[PDB]
């Protein structure tokens, strides 16, 4: 459950948790450990930085 841990307060998206999640933890966009405590929080923050792709993401 992420929606139960969604923070539309800091999250730039106020549509759905899946949206902001579909962004960070979507493989592209602005994935990272930042979205961990940006739109969500642990232990969800772990999923954000988890489903944020590994090397498939736009990482260095």
């Amino acid at each position: 459950d992420i929606e139960d841990f969604y923070t539309s307060e800091t999250c730039p998206y106020k549509n759905d948790s899946q949206l902001a999640w579909d962004t960070c933890s979507g493989g592209t966009g602005n994935c990272g450990t930042v979205c961990c405590g940006q739109c969500f929080s642990f232990p969800v923050s772990q999923s954000c930085a988890g489903m944020a792709d590994s090397n498939d993401c736009p990482n260095a």
